[PDB]
């Protein structure tokens, strides 16, 4: 099966919600980060940069969360999607882990970027449930665990905007969020 | 052919040296962000976040310089047609934009992460040519693009990496490098 490598306050908790919407079974493999168990040979030989989260699947190995996201996304596919169906879902992990991760959490850019993405976002999320429409995919994981550590983290909340706020109290309250990034 | 929306000193030269090492064509439009051309209406209709670069193949609109990286390349036919193929290069991809983006330029964690990033890239580069192993990539447009912005940004060499210097330096000679990032 899938083993996760993973530790506590890592993106691997975003792995964990996507599998537990998928309901697939995985190991969960921790490596004790705060010990330097991620800087030595056996770790760095699955992520060279010692980084979690990283998957194995069989002799597969993968790291980047937001590639995993893709990969398992991808994996459990059932209609075949074309290069701009994948590229829409690329789209949107590439803007979770760089463009909305940076503005929301790098102070020095906060005051100018965090209002925009949100207001951007907010026209978005008011026209549609979801990311991508009426449907949850893998994009609302992506976009949605960067939204709900905002709270979690900058102790900011999404009063100034309701539809961003409604969304992320949706995806809070899934029982699959609740049993891997609200445990 | 396609059209990609830019602006100097933007990731749309980073698109355009790869158009180039494909021989693709595409017809450029500049975006003038001084002027605040992004944040209006007919910009914000191809990306709503007001960034650049985005391309536009016919009707197909597409952001995030990472996900037109990959799309382009799975247009062209260079990756295999498998998942495990494509999540290989989707996480060099969300590495270039994430992981290495910041532990180089974000000053707050440059001092731990950038030796780290670099000694690990110098391992790599030291046993095969290109990131991928003899052949050149798209890995190595978005891996060498951000390596090749330390000395034009931060003033900063590859002097203790002598790997990551050559293939910096043997990159920024590529005829397809100076007609995009080297012009
Ligand atoms: N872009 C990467 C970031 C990975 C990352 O920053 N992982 C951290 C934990 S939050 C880590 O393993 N840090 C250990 C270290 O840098 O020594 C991803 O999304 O997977
Ligand atoms: N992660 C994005 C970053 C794009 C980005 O930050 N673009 C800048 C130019 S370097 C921009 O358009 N900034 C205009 C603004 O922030 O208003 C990508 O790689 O496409």
């Amino acid at each position: 099966m899938i083993k996760l490598y993973g530790a506590p306050q890592s993106a691997a908790s975003i792995i964990q919600w996507y599998l537990e919407e998928l309901s697939l079974p995985y190991e969960f493999v921790n490596v004790n980060l705060k010990e330097g168990e991620h800087r030595q040979a056996p770790y760095l030989a699955i992520n060279p940069f010692g980084k979690v989260p990283a998957i194995a699947d069989g002799n597969f190995h993968l790291w980047e969360s937001g590639a995993i996201l893709l990969y398992l996304a991808e994996k459990a596919s059932t209609i075949p999607a074309d290069a701009q169906a994948r590229a829409l879902v690329n789209q949107w992990i590439l803007f979770a882990n760089s463009t909305l991760a940076n503005g929301l959490f790098i102070e020095a850019v906060r005051e100018k970027e965090m209002p925009r993405l949100l207001q951007s976002l907010e026209k978005i999320l008011g026209r549609s449930p979801f990311i991508l429409g009426e449907k949850f995919s893998v994009v609302d994981v992506a976009v949605g665990s960067i939204l709900a550590y905002v709270p979690i983290m900058l102790k900011l909340n999404f009063d100034d905007y309701p539809a961003v706020a409604a969304y992320v109290q949706g995806l809070v309250q899934r029982p699959a969020f609740q049993a891997s990034i609200g445990a």
